[PDB]
């Protein structure tokens, strides 16, 4: 790749900020899951892995009909 690389690059720079900000939030603080538990579901077939991106897609595109 190349184009997509630049994206994940600039985003990665801030990704960590979103990571440490997520963990302290409710990603690991007290989610009551954490991979070991957040994998059986989001791995059956990307139930929550790729759906996290399809969740909102079915909100704006269903609430405003635009996505």
């Amino acid at each position: 790749t190349f184009l997509t690389q630049v994206k994940e690059s600039l985003s990665s720079y801030w990704e960590s900020a979103k990571t440490a900000a997520q963990n302290l939030y409710e990603k690991t603080y007290l989610p009551a899951v954490d991979e070991k538990l957040r994998d059986l579901y989001s791995k059956s077939t990307a139930a929550m892995s790729t759906y996290t991106g399809i969740f909102t897609d079915q909100v704006l595109s269903v609430l405003k009909g635009e996505e």
